[PDB]
């Protein structure tokens, strides 16, 4: 087909980025984060109990309230590094950038307060392969190319570091106002994930020196690596532990060295600017990095993720027809 489409995003504290999309007839909205490295479309349900916080706090899909549902009722769990949900298979019309799509999808009705409680969006769009969709569940994005609409096999992802447009998908192909200078493609080394091959991290090679992986995640926020690895690139930056995240002396911040990703051929450079969350100057307050440790256990893991503070840097092209990654300068 002729079109390419686009999903508008908003950019909540350059952490969080999410688009709209309508479910069921008459449309129900829901905030979806778009999530290269899972494949499941699921939204908190009207049949969760209220005693999930969760559910109580975001949009719920009645199908009670759609007359284009279609029971399935299959149990699914979709296990995240950060929590769980779970809930059952339905199916209904799905509209994404104006594209409309039978989908089946996940209609979660256990919904923890934490991690979820801190979600600006309500659901998850996976837009990763059926390889590794729960339940064989096909994705989204395999449903819009079997209608023959788009241009070509291939979605783009701009999340802007402004927190104005927050962000872009393009369905079917790229937007050349969100990058610029050329294309470097990356094939990608597993069947049916959004991976690659890196060949090393360096900080000013101190790790991942006989090579490693890397997930090109748009649904996370930070980069993140084994505990292990981070524990090491943590240590060279000088960082302290925390419960949840790695902090410096604010002060520190704008000293910090760059960090250098091999990835195909090419060195991708993170400066301090990209990875500090520079919210002060002082030497009395602690700034968050945007780096974080993320144990992915196998087949997926040992592997690293680029999240969102590298796709900041450089929009990324994901190609389906030539099972790749293309990345260029974000603008
Ligand atoms: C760019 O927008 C960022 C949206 C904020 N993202 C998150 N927010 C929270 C808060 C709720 C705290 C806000 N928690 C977690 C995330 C999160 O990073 N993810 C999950 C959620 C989208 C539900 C990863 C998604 N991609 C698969 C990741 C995985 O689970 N794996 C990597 C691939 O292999 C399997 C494991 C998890
Ligand atoms: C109750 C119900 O509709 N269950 C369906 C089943 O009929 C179908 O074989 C399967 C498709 O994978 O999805 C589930």
């Amino acid at each position: 087909g002729n079109t390419t489409s686009s999903v508008i995003l908003t950019n909540y504290m350059d952490t969080q980025y999410y688009g709209e999309i309508g479910i069921g007839t008459p449309p129900q909205t829901f905030k979806v984060v778009f999530d290269t490295g899972s494949s499941n479309v699921w939204v908190p349900s009207s049949k969760c109990s209220r005693l999930y916080t969760a559910c109580v706090y975001h949009k719920l899909f009645d199908a009670s309230d759609s007359s284009s549902y279609k029971h399935n009722g299959t149990e699914l769990t979709l296990r995240y590094s950060t929590g769980t949900v779970s809930g059952f298979l339905s199916q209904d019309i799905i509209t994404v950038g104006g594209i409309t799509v039978t989908q089946m999808f996940g209609e979660v009705t256990e919904m923890p307060a934490l991690p979820f409680m801190l979600a600006e969006f309500d659901g998850v769009v996976g837009m990763g392969f059926i390889e590794q969709a729960i339940g064989r569940v096909t994705p989204i994005f395999d449903n819009i190319i079997s209608q023959g609409v788009l241009k070509e096999d291939v979605f783009s992802f701009y999340y802007n570091r402004d927190s104005s447009l927050g962000g872009q998908i393009v369905l079917g192909g790229s937007d050349p106002q969100h990058y610029e200078g050329n294309f470097h493609y990356i094939n990608l080394i597993k069947t049916g994930v959004w991976q690659i091959q890196m060949k090393g991290v360096s900080v000013g090679t101190l790790l991942c020196e006989d090579g490693c992986l890397a997930l090109v995640d748009t649904g996370a926020s930070y980069i993140s690596g084994s505990t292990s690895s981070i524990e090491k690139l943590m240590e060279a930056l000088g960082a302290k532990k925390r419960l949840f995240d790695y902090v410096v002396k604010c002060n520190e911040g704008p000293t910090l060295p760059d960090i250098s990703f091999h990835l195909g051929g090419k060195e991708y450079t993170l400066t301090s600017a990209d990875y500090v969350f520079q919210e002060s100057y002082s030497s009395k307050k602690l700034c968050t990095l945007a780096i974080h440790a993320m144990d992915i256990p196998p087949p997926t893991g040992p592997t690293w993720a680029l999240g969102a503070t590298f796709i900041r840097k450089f929009y990324t092209e994901f190609d389906r027809r030539n099972n790749r990654i293309g990345f260029a300068l974000a603008r």
